C-alpha cells in the first residue's frame, strides 16, 4: 500500500510523491492495457472497413506506447518503480479484459469507444490528483488526456449520425 | 444560439460543452481569417524588405492552419460542428476584413500587429472560459496563444526602436 | 471594374494584363473557398467511411492551397493585387457557401462533386481567356484544371456504379 | 522445351539448373501478370470503399514488382533468359486474364482472392521443386510466398465474417 | 467499338470523351508494354557495358510506370475503363512483341531505339487527337511525349557517331 | 482446445492450420510478455551502467513488437484469432511474471538472460512444429529465433569473462 | 549558319529541327549567361539588404542551371550540339555583359530587372517559334518562361511602390 | 532594478510584465550557465563510463540551449532585453561556478545532480510567479521544468541503489 | 583444433557449437578477404569501363562487410572468438591472395569471377554443415550465399556472350 | 600558470603540449563568449532588418558551438582540462563583455564586426603558435579561422558602400 | 592592374590582399570556365560509354561550382570584386575555349585531361602565392587542388593501360 | 623497391611521386589493418562495459575505412598501385597482429591505445615526408592524423584518472 520513496523530484515532499506514484502506477497499467488492446483490435478486425480501421489504429498504438513510456519514466523520476509486467497489470487493474475477438470493424469501434471512456475518465481523475501535488506531472497528464480524447473522437465519428448522435 | 451537443467528451456535461463549442467556433473563425489574411499579406507586400517579410510569414501561415485544424477537431470531439466556410466566417465574425492591399512591408507589419492584438486578446478570453469547463481544451488554447504572441513579437520587432518603444 | 496595372510581365500589354488579372482574381476566390470548404468537409464527415474520406481530402487541401499561392503570385507578377481576405471573397464570388454541416461521408462527397463541377468549369473558362492573352498563364491554369478534375474523379468514384453511372 | 544453360551458379549441375529456370520462368509470368492485374484493379475499383482499396493495393504492386525483379535476376544468375514481354507471358501462362472491368471494390477483392490462390499454390509448388535443386532459390521463393499469402489475407479480411468464414 | 461513357469530366461531351478514352486506352497498352519490355531488357543485357545500361533503364522503368498510372486514371476520370491485363494488351495492340532475348547491351539499345520511335509517334498522334477534344489531356500527353523522347536520346547517344549520325 | 479454422492459407489443411495457430498463439503471448518485460527493465534499471543498458534495450523493444505483429498477422492469415489482451496472456502463459523490480543493470541482465533462454527454446520448439506444417511460417519463425538469440548474446556479453564463461 | 542534323526526334523533319536547334542554342547562351550573372550578383551585393538578396538569388541560380540542362539535352535529342563554352557564348550572344560590379542590393535588383526583361522576351519569341515546329519543345520553354517571369517579379517587388509602379 | 517595459504582450499590464521579465532574466542566466556547464562536463569526464556519460549529456545540451532560446524570446515578446553575455551572467547569478574539472564520470554526475536541484527549484519558483502574471509564460516554464527534472533522473539513476536510495 | 565453447545458444550442444564455430571462423576469413579484395579491385581497375566497374563494386563492398559482421556476431553468440586480424586470416585461409594489380576492368572481372566461385562453394559447404547443427545459422548463411551468387552474376554478365556462354 | 600534462598526443613533448593547451584554453573562452554573444545579438536586434539579421546569425551560432567543441576535445586529447564554466571564462578572458543591449540590427552588426576582429586576430596568433608545436592542431585552427573571417564578411557586407569602404 | 582594397580580412595588409585578390580572380575564371566546360562535355559525349561518362561528370560539376562560390566569397571577404560575367572571363583568361563539340566519350576524356592539367597547375601556383600572404586562403586552395587532381585521376583512369601509362 | 610511376599528378616529378607512393602504400596497410582490428575488438569485447565500447568503435571503423579509401585513391592519382590484399599487408607491414582475443572492454582499450600510438606516429612521419613532396597529400594526411588522435583520446579517456594520468 505505502509507495513513499526515498528521494523524489526537488520541491515535492516524499509522502505526497508516494501518493502521485500510486496514481501514475494505475494510469501506466491502463495505458499498457490500452496499447495491447489496440493491437488486438488491429489484428482481429474484419469486414469491408478492414483496411481503413486497421491502418487508423496503428499511429494510436505508437502514441499510446509513447504515453506509457513517459508516465513510467515520471514514476521513476518521482522515486518509484514503474511496474510493466502483465501479471502485475492484471492483478492491479480495476477493469476487465477487452472482450471482443474477431469481429467486424464497426463492432470493435463500439467496444473501443467504451474502453476509451474508462481510460479518459481515469486520466481526468489522475489530472485532478496530480494538480494538487505537482504541476509538472499534471501538465504531462493533461496533454495525454486530450490526445486520448481526440483518438476516441476518431472512433466515435464512425458510429455517429448526421444529427450528431452516437450508436455505440 | 443553443449549441448543446448530443454527446461530448467523457467527464464534461453537455450544456457546458455547448458553451465551449461556441467559444471555440469563434476562435476557429479568427484563426481561419488570420491564415487567409497572412497569405494576403505574403502576396501583396512590396518594397526593399519584400523577400524577408514574404519569407517570414510562410511558416506562421502553416502554424496557424495547424492551430485551426486542432481547434476544429476539438469542436468535433466535444460534439459540435466546426464551421469552416467563408460565408459563415464573415456572417459570424466580430472584426472587419484586413484593409491593406498592396503596400510596403513595413506598413503591412503595422496593420498585422493590430490584427494579432485582436486575435491574442480573443484567445486569452477563450483560455479563461475554457479553464472553467475543461482543462484539456484550456491547455490546447494556451500553447496556441503563446505561439501567436511570439509571432506578433517578430512583427513588432520590425517596428521597435532601440529604446524598446513600438511605432505601429 | 478597371484592373489595368502600371507594369506587367514583359511582352504583355497592360490593358490585356488587367483583364487576365480580373480572370485570375475570381479563380483565386474559387480556390480559396475550395480549400476552406475541403477542410470543413474533413472536420465534419461522420459514419463508417469517416477515416478514409477524412484522410483522402488532406492531400487535396494541400494541393489546392498550393494552386491558390501560384495563381496569387501570378496576379502579382502581372501587376495586380491578389485579394485573399474572406470579406472580399464573399462579396465578389459567384456561387454560394457550401451548405452541408455534419453529414455522412457519402453525402458530403455528393455535395463536393457539385462544388468541383463549378470549380472545373470556372477553370476551363479561365484557360480559354488566358490562352488569348498569355500562354504562360494558360499553361499554369491547364495543369491545375487537370489536377482538380482528377480529385473530382476520386470523389465521383465513391458514388459510381459497376456500370459506370454516377449517383450524386 | 530444353532450357539447360551453358553456365550456372557454382555447385549446381546445368541440367538441374535448366529445370529450375523453367520453374522460375513460369513463376515470373505469374508475378508480372499479378502486378499488371493489381494496377488494373487499382484503376477500376468504384463504390464507397474506393479510396481504401485503391490505396491498399499500391504497396502490394510495388512489392510484387520487386518479387518479379528478384525472380528474373535469379533466372539470369542460373544462366537463363528471364522472358518479360507480354506476348510471351500470354502464350506461356497456364491461367486466363483477370475478367473484372469496372466493379465495386468488394467484388474486385472477391476475384483477386481467387487470383492469389492460384499464385500462392503455384509458388508453393515452385518452392518444393526448388528445394530439391538449390536451397538459395528455395529460400527466395519461400519469403515471397509468405508475403503473397499475407496480402491475400488483407484481401480476404474484407470478405470475412465475425465467425471467421469467407464470402468470396 | 463504342466507348461513350455515362458521365465524363465537366465541360466535355460524352461522345467526344469516348473517342479520347479509345485514344488513351491504346496509349496505355503502349506504355504498359514499354515498361514490361524495359524490364526485359534490364534483365537480359550482357557484355562489357552491362552495368551501365542495366542501371540506366531502371529510372525510365519507374517513369514509364508513372506515365501509365496517370493515363489510366485520366481514362477513369473521363468515364472509361483502363484495361491493364496482358491478354487485352496483346489482343488490342498494333505492334509485335519485343524480339531480342539475351544480347549485348548495344544490340538491345538498337532494338529499343525502334520501340521508342513507335511509342513517340503513337504519343504524338494521340497529342494531336487530344488537343481537339480536351487541353488538359493534351497537356498530360505532351509532357510524357517529351520525357519519352529524352530517354530515346539517351538510348541513341550510345549508337551515335562524333559526326552526329545514328548506327541503330 | 480445438482451433481448426473455417478457411486457411491455400495449400494447408484446416486441421493442420489449427494446430499451427495454437503453436503461434503461445509464441505471440511470449513475444508480448517479452516486450512488456523489456520496457519494464528499461524503466527500472539503476546504477553506473544505467544509460548504456537503458539505451541498448530500446531497439530490441521495437524489434520484438515487430515480431509479435508478424506472428499475429500470420495467425490471422491462417484463419485464427491473435489474442493480444493481457488477461488472456496471463491465463494461457506457461512461465511466470518477470520478478525483478528496481535493480542494478547487471542484475537485470542476469534475469533477462533466463527470460531469453525460455523464449529461444519456445521458438526453437515452434520452428520444429511449423516445419512439419508450413515452410512459410517456419521461415518467419527461424529469422525471429536468430534475432532473439543475437539480442540474448548482447545481454550475455555483459556477464561473460575473458575466458568465455557466463556469470548469470 | 546551317544546323540541320542527321537524325532528330521522331515525327519532326530534319530541316525544321535545325532551325529549332538554332533557336534553342541562343536560348542556352542566355540561360548560361543568366546563371553566371546571378552568381556574380550574389557575390557582389552590399549594404543593409545584403543577406536577404544574397539568399534570395541562390534558389534561382539552381533553377536556371536546371533550365539550361534541360534546353541543352533537348538540343542534343533534336540532333544538335549544345554549345556550353564561354568563348562561344560571348561570340554568339546578342546582349552585353552585365555591367554592375560591387553595388548596393537595390541597385543590382534594378539592373537584374533589365536582364530578366531581355531573357523573358527572348524566351517568349522562342516559344512562338517552337510552337510552329514541335509542341514538346514549346511546352518545355513555356514552363521555363513562367518561372523566369516569377523570379523577375520577386526582383521587381523590391522596386515597387504601394501604388504598383516600378522604380528600376 | 525597474524592468517595466514600454509595450508588452496584449492583455498583460506593463508593471506586471516587468516583474515577469526579471524572473525570466534570472532563469535565462541559469539555463545558459547550465548548458555551458553540461558541455564542460562532457569534455572533462574520464574513467570507464566515459563514452556513455559523454554521449548521454549531448542531447540535454541541445535541449537546454533550446529552453534558453525560448525563455529569451519570451522576454523579448514581453518587452524586455534578454541578457546573454557571460559578464552579466556572472554578475547577476545567485549560485557559484560548477567546481569539478577533470573527474570520473560518476563524480561529475554527483555534482551535476546538485546543479540540477538548484535549477529545478529556481524553475519551480519561477512557475509559481509566472502563474500569477501570465498563463502562457507559466505553461512554457512548466514543460521545461519537467524536462529538466527528467534529465536529473537520468543523472540520479546512475547514483541510485536497488533499494531506491541516492548516493550523490 | 578444439573450439568447444563454455556456453552456446540455448538448445545447441557445446561440442556441436564448437564445430559450427570452426565452420563460421573460416567463412569469416573468406568474407574479410573478399571485401579487402573488392576494395583492391575498386582502386586498381583502369581502362574505358573504369567508372562503371569502380562504382558497381562499392555497394557489394558494403554488403560483404555487413555479411562478415553478422557471421562474426553469430560466432560470438555461439560462444566463440571471431578472429578478424589479417595475420590470422592469412595463416588460416585455404586460398591465395588475389593476384591482379592494376588491370583493365574486364580482366579484374574475370579474376573476381574465380574468387566468387571459391567463396560461393565455401558458403554452400558451410550451409550444408550448419543445416545439421542449427537452422538459425543455416538460414543466415543461405541468404548471404544467394546475395554473393547474385553479385557474381553481375560480374559474369560483363563476360557473357549473346548465346549465354562465359569468357572468363 | 603551468599546464604541462601527464600524457599528450604521441609525438608531442609534454612541456610543448602544455603551452599549446594554454593557447587553446583562451581560444575556447573566446569561442564560448562569441556564441553566447551571437545568441544575445539574435535575441536583441530590432528594426526593419530584424528577421534577416536574426535568421542570418543562427547558423553561425551553430558553427561556433561546433568550433568550441572541437577546440575543447583537442585540449583534452593533448592532456589538458577544457574549462567551459562562465566564471572561469570571465576571470581569464582578455576582452570585455559585448556592450550593446537592444539596438537596431545595423548597430549590432557594427559592434559584432569589432568582436570578430578580436576573435580573428586571436585565432591567427594561435595558428602561428600551434604551427610551431603540432601541425594537426594548426590545421584545425586554420579552417576555423577562415570560417570566422567569412562570417565577419557577411556582417561587414551590410556596412559596406558600393565603392568597397566599411562604415562600422 | 591595382586591386588593393579599402579594407581586408584582419591581420592582412591591404596591398598584399590586393595581390591575393588578383591571384584568386584568375583562379575564379578558371573554375567558372571549368564547370561550363564540364557541362558542355556532359551534353555532347556520345558512343557506347555515354551514360557512364555523362553520369560521372555531374557530381564534379557540382563540386566545381561549390569551389568557385568559395573562391568568390573569399575574394569578397578580402575586399575585392569577384567577377563572374562571361565577357570578363573571356577577356581575362589565359587559355582558350575547350575545342571539342560532339565526340566519343573517350575523346572528350582525353581533352578534359589536358584542361585539368592547366587548372591543377594554375591552382598549385596560386597555393604557393597564397601561402606567402594568408594561410587561411592557402588552406582553402590546397583542399580544392586535391579534389581537382582526384577528378583528373578518374578521367585519366579511362585512358590508362594495365602497365600504368596514359594514352591521352 | 622502385615505385616510380609512368605519369603522376601535374606539377610533381615522377621519382618524388614514387617515394610518396611508397610512404602512402605503408600508411594504407596500417589503415586497413586498423579497421580490421577495430572490428575484431568490436566483436570480441565482453564484460559490463560491452555495449558502450562495442557501439563506440563502430563510427571509427567507418571513418578509418574512409581514410583508407582516400589514401588508396591518392596512390592511384599519383600513378601507383594501392595494394589492398591481406597477404601483401601481412608481408609488408612493420608491426605484429593485434594480440588480444576475447577480453574485457577495458583490457581491449589498453591494447588499442598502443595500436593507435603506432598508427599516429606512422602518420606523423608520413605527414613530414609528404610535406616535402606535395602539399595536397600532406593536407589529406594531417586531417586523418588529427581524427585518429581524437579517437585515441576517446580510448584513453576510459583509462585516465581524475588527475590526468593514463593506466594503459
Amino acid at each position: 500500500a505505502d509507495l513513499t520513496p526515498k528521494y523524489t523530484v526537488p520541491g515535492i515532499e516524499r509522502e505526497a510523491a508516494g501518493r502521485l506514484i500510486g496514481v501514475l502506477r494505475l494510469r501506466l497499467h491502463a495505458l499498457n492495457d490500452l496499447h495491447l488492446t489496440l493491437k488486438h483490435v488491429h489484428w482481429n478486425v474484419v469486414g469491408p472497413h478492414f483496411i481503413a480501421v486497421h491502418e487508423m489504429i496503428d499511429p494510436q498504438v505508437d502514441q499510446v506506447r509513447d504515453m506509457a513510456d513517459d508516465v513510467a519514466e515520471r514514476i521513476a523520476a518521482l522515486g518509484g518503480v514503474a511496474q510493466g509486467t502483465p501479471g502485475a497489470l492484471v492483478a492491479e487493474r480495476k477493469w476487465d479484459d477487452y472482450s471482443i475477438g474477431r469481429a467486424d470493424a464497426i463492432a470493435h469501434l463500439g467496444a473501443l469507444d467504451v474502453v476509451y471512456t474508462g481510460v479518459v475518465e481515469g486520466m481526468r481523475a489522475a489530472v485532478e490528483e496530480a494538480g494538487k501535488i505537482d504541476p509538472a506531472t499534471e501538465d504531462l497528464l493533461i496533454g495525454q488526456l486530450r490526445d486520448l480524447e481526440q483518438f476516441q473522437w476518431f472512433v466515435r465519428a464512425h458510429l455517429e449520425s448526421a444529427g450528431g448522435a452516437l450508436a455505440t
